[PDB]
């Protein structure tokens, strides 16, 4: 029979696994959603293009596979390309596919038409392509299947002009090609394996540093089984601590921002092992804060500008994560006992506790609800069973030293480009993914970064997503207020003041569950009913605004944890 | 003394003209945050970036002057790109500010840099530029107010990284340039003129059409000259619309897609004096169904290769539409005795007539509230004092049928770009604009795009404007679903449907005066009522789906005033 | 019948007034050799793209009209660059059309194919475009072709994919739209341009400068009218020296460069009018040596971001030149009434004379044949029958100090890219116009320059083109060697010397007539038997190094003349 170029497109989607997309309708865009219609493929369609990108993001990142986004042409695509940018810093495997004008009416000041889309993402893809013939459709989008899936992962953009969609073509003349692209990523050469263990070995206090290409290619049996025989204890960046969460409690290190205080207690590593972790915002940059300079370093990442960028190393290994870790799981379940590291393990825990205990004491809910108090009400529901997304500034900051000390099923935070607003969307599409592994998504953000996507609330109702949003609400955007105060002056304040609103009535308005909350008691116990119900909520807890999460000083050069601190300006 | 970077920003605006921006918050351009409260120029500072961006764009459209919208590095600048985009399209003269990483943090993989922001802009921008060096900034933004302000009027992205902001300088040593560049426009060739005038002497039914750069030089006093003068009945396209606000009302022909069915009727014209108006979206195309071919026109226009673009005209002029206007005028009040031309007045408003009244007559709201009916309630408030903003889809194109014959203030509809959801920016900043001209500003939109930033209702609050919200609910994203039926099938709709929320209590949690409204009695009423206070409101207004607007059926090639009409599809 | 797209393009290019095109031959392009073969449209076919693509710019400047280069997909665009650039910073205008790869074999790793040419070109030309459909072409030419021609002019891009010129279609089923686009630019609002004559009136000491948009439109009758009406001098930057050559000898100042010496000798103007001249390297920046602070400066431009970019200005005005002139030609045939001026320009010969009579003075040709002296034998030979090309560094610089005082047909030099080596292809392009003007072509090129287009002897000779290269030979990169030796000391010379060949032996191998000169005697008798031929010719001309030409020195902030 004769088929459309919609058509092409989504039985090739299928023969590549995909089961869900995310998008917003447009004409030029119809064809898929016809196809997707006949093959009971679900679209879930978002009040935002850029909301349906970031949960195209959030099922990516939270099921780790790969996220199709579909938007259509012209402000489709605009609104797209936030997601796009933020799934390139992050490495996150999505293919956007985009609607254009017909190439027929080319240049005709149509509707929707000429923007070069394809000029607009080059810069922020791995590929950006717009497809020329209706009998190429099958090969470029596996070939856009296979660039995306790739180490290092990343976006791809595939621009379908519309006439090249509603063409049609008899099925007999065009093959869909399989999706044939080994998932078990390239080892490292054995030389150079044997002599990152032998510095293993020799090391006195190593670490091992996880990050995003870990998580993608979610080997945790082969990395339990590694650290299991060698006795290191582990950290990771935000994206990568999902993956500790399968590891022995003596053995997780956390965070890779515990490693902030070692250098004063006398402690600081001589060997780290940097998995597809990079020089950058979360370890440090070429500071040696955490990575110190005096360590012998070892990088892994699949992409040779990352290794040494900001600082020497002593073994640099263009390999896949997650080849690499399968690699080290075989070469030590051969080998002699590695030495003991018990007193090490031993010390890792006693730092992250005292940094806990430091702000555990330090915080005061006398007068108003404390945020590390919040974000601890938060992590008593934190098990193997849940999803955390995490937006907003100061929130997430508070939030992160939670985190450290329990197992979250997901944990999905910003990246580099610390852009607000995009948990919502992001949350939206990690839960998708959980439901089908039976997980609890829950989107911890500020009240600030709630208002991007705040429409998002209407999606829940209609999909039935039971994603709980929690609102930590400080009247404010919260970081730049202080940065504002801190870096300016005490009344320089402008511009970040949110002192209006009542987000939990917004969200009842489109008939989710609505609470708001100021105290440890009445959040716990809103938490606890929300979570006991399959329906989506919004819990808005009103939240001091003064408190300064360690994290907001360190990430300025200043110590939290001294007695005095000077202010570089 | 010492001075920052975004001092100098702020200062050369100051220069040019500029009292008010519009932008939201971040740490890498807070010196111009902090230099705009020094000297008392208001933020408008939103829940969106996009909305920042389009507010500018309305602000710019509303007052006929330059736009300013004000975004920090990465998330910020990529959530300002579907405004710009727009503004491109629409030819809006607006500067886009935009923060980045500092040049000294180049390549560090830090926070909110590596998106080499330029590069994305270049193709939607009339220029896009980064500054290198902080003496630079004065002359660079100056520069950049020429290149957006001169014809034909566009969008310019100056990209401004953070360390260049915060560099200090003497203020004795860098001079702030002042904005020389004439306000008059150029002229054309007197031959030229002149050879246009014959041809309109000549001409037994000529018309004029106006576009968007008639807009941006307003000049008002000079048009409403020669149409007295010559008496020739004058269209425009949406941009154009108020422009005809001034004129006598025997030669106000009103929007352009009323030319539609002169054909028919034997009356085409046979002149057209196209200023500024542009083949495309809405003036027929190629086609020939608004502007004949067998007509003679004379295109005038700034870009040359606007010229003549799908159709063959007689005489192509490059010039600025304003000077144009200007020396028409002249000419006009030289020679003065111009050929009767009331026949052909008199028909074109009985075409118009026979239009409204046939839609009047099938437009039935016994059962649910008509889309026509909705619009003609709205019209009743419809005079120099208001500002009417356009979003939505069907929404718009009812709408469109009572514009022609009330006279607005101003008029602000989608361009091609066709981007849903820019409408509550766009009105947001029009009502900026319009308080400095004692005007009030009503924002008609449909219940999908109003999704797309209905945190705005914020900011009105917040910042005291008294925008009124209409929503035009008919459940559904109704253009498109209309294809979905029309194009492809009784039951192939599936991605377009809205039927949950009530916006109203929406804007309502967020402080603003929510209707729900379902009828004529109780929208005349809620309208009333609305405009009577000076607050910002929203009405949510139930509304029939399965009326089909002219428009609609014309921008597919059918004719809904025949009896019979072939499916092209 | 049926027609190829490359018939559609060559049909439209006719209807454009197009007469020639420079290329060099492809497959994906042969459409369009087959359709100009058909309607006796020659193709002037070059041995490098860039010297095709330069040819072009040469056709378009020396012509007053629009260039068309034709090159083949992927290494034929890529060689095609460097002209695209340069057209772009000299507003010259130029069509570029270039093949791609076929549409339906988009991503096979084909010949030629996989190169976005035009994301490469999309940032040096005011348009790029690749057409999707056969259809399109006649529409998407002529939009093309409008873009190159207004104001300000330059160089567009059309890739047009090899299926889609292959394929045929019915000519009765699309239409070869005309050029309809008005030939007269557009003139500025009275009430400005009456300012301007009213602050041009009030000044002391007055100048004009033109820059390439008034050689664009060349309105000569109209400026001739304007500066025979106000007396005032004009002086111009190297693409707008040929507009000079019709005025009355008193108010040729002749180049913009003159002006440096007027603030010293308390003679600085008080005002400029600045027609499509631009604050740059030619004018000198921001600087204010040329045109100073204390100047009430208007300036003309149809580009409003070039309008006080590097200085302030009195009045700024958005237009096109050519209709400005005229526009000011009309409102001064009317009052009639200005003021002498006489005296002012007296002042202004006497000192381009002192510059030039110091130059004369300091020039010795005792030891090697002195650049200068070299220079002014070329100058007895530069009339209206004349278009000089430069090339080079130091030759340029030199040549410049006789160029003021003589009357050329055409004058085409270095713009803003500097970029040695395209004066080859320039100069044979212009000869191309030339030819059907009966005017004769000069290239003066520096030894290193000619280097890089050495090949295009050979087209000499098989187009009949009778070309004359002159090649100031100082045995270097001789403007480097000059910055290496100055600014950073006596011997850490390294990469600059040139200090082999026989480029007349070149010459003569390729079927052109070779001199080797090294005299004033020599040469004066080369350069008259050359142009007493009409066949192509090549003068190798041994020059001295060491001495500096004093806009070397100008360009670095030094001053020449103390002292
Ligand atoms: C898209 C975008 N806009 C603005 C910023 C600058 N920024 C950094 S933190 C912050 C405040 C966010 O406030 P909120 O979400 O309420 O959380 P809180 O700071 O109070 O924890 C802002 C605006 C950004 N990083 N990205
Ligand atoms: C940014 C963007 N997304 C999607 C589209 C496709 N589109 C065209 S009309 C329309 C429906 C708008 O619905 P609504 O705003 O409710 O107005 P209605 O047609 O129902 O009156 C859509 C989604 C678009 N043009 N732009
Ligand atoms: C394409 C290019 N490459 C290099 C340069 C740098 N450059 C400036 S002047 C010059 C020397 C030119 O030598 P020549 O043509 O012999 O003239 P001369 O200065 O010796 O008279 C060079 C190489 C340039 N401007 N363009
Ligand atoms: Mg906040
Ligand atoms: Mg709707
Ligand atoms: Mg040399």
């Amino acid at each position: 029979a004769m088929i459309t170029g919609g058509e092409l497109v989504v039985r090739t989607l299928i023969k590549a696994g995909v089961e869900h997309l995310f998008g917003l309708h447009g004409i030029h865009i119809d064809t898929i959603f016809q196809a997707c219609l006949d093959h009971d493929v679900p679209i879930i369609d978002t009040r935002h293009e850029a909301a349906a990108g970031h949960a195209a993001e959030g099922y990516a990142r939270a099921g780790a596979k790969l996220g199709v986004a579909l938007v259509t042409a012209g402000g489709g695509f605009t609104n797209a390309v936030t997601p796009i940018a933020n799934a390139r810093t992050d490495r996150t495997p999505v293919l956007f596919l985009t609607g254009s004008g017909a190439l027929r009416d080319d240049e005709t000041n149509t509707l929707q038409a000429g923007i070069d889309q394809v000029a607009m993402a080059a810069p922020i893809t791995k590929w950006a392509h717009r497809v020329m013939a209706t009998e190429h459709i099958p090969r470029l989008v596996m070939q856009a299947i296979r660039a995306a899936l790739s180490a290092p992962r990343g976006p791809v953009l595939l621009d379908l002009p519309w006439d090249i969609l509603m063409n049609q073509i008899d099925e007999d003349s065009v093959i869909i090609p399989d999706l044939v692209l080994s998932a078990h990523g390239a080892h490292p050469d054995p030389a150079d394996l044997d002599q990152a263990l032998a510095l293993l070995r020799k090391a006195e206090r190593p670490v091992i540093v996880l990050g995003s290409e870990a998580s993608r290619t979610a080997r945790k049996t082969a990395l339990s089984a590694f650290v299991a025989a060698t006795g290191v204890p582990v950290f990771a960046d935000y994206e990568g601590l999902s993956m500790l969460s399968g590891l022995p409690d003596a053995m997780r290190g956390g965070l890779v921002q515990n490693l902030y205080s070692f250098a004063k207690a006398d402690a600081a590593p001589d060997l780290v092992l940097m998995l597809g972790a990079r020089f950058g915002l979360n370890t440090g940059h070429g500071s040696g804060q955490l990575i110190p300079h005096s360590a012998q370093v070892i990088q892994v990442d699949p992409d040779a500008c990352e290794l040494g960028r900001l600082q020497g190393i002593a073994l640099g290994i263009v390999a896949d994560v997650g080849g690499t870790i399968e690699a080290l799981a075989q070469a030590t379940a051969q080998d002699a006992a590695w030495p003991d590291r018990g007193d090490w393990c031993a010390k890792v825990t006693d730092l992250a506790q005292e940094r806990y205990a430091s702000i555990a004491a330090k915080s005061s809910s006398e007068h108003a609800l404390h945020p590390f108090h919040a974000s601890q009400v938060i992590a008593k529901h934190v098990d193997a069973g849940v999803t955390v997304v995490a937006d907003g500034g100061l929130t997430y900051l508070w939030l992160s030293e939670v985190m450290s000390r329990v197992k979250p099923g997901g944990f999905l935070c910003h990246g580099y480009l610390n852009s607000m607003g995009v948990g919502f969307g992001t949350a939206l599409g990690a839960q998708v993914a959980d439901l089908e592994a039976g997980r609890r998504t829950i989107l911890v953000t500020g009240d600030g970064s709630v208002g991007y996507s705040i429409g998002e609330f209407d999606t829940l109702v209609r999909k039935q997503l039971p994603l709980i949003v929690i609102i930590m609400n400080n009247q404010s955007w919260g970081w730049t207020l202080h940065f504002q105060q801190l870096a300016v002056g005490p009344n320089r304040v402008t511009g970040t003041r949110l002192e209006n609103g009542s987000y939990h009535g917004v969200a009842a308005a489109f008939g989710a569950d609505g609470y708001h909350v100021d105290s440890v008691e009445s959040f716990s116990a809103a938490l606890a009913q929300a979570l006991a119900h399959n329906r989506p909520a919004c819990i808005n807890v009103a939240v001091a605004l003064d408190p300064i999460p360690p994290e907001e000083l360190i990430l300025i050069g200043m110590d939290p944890f001294a007695g005095s601190t000077e202010n570089l300006y």
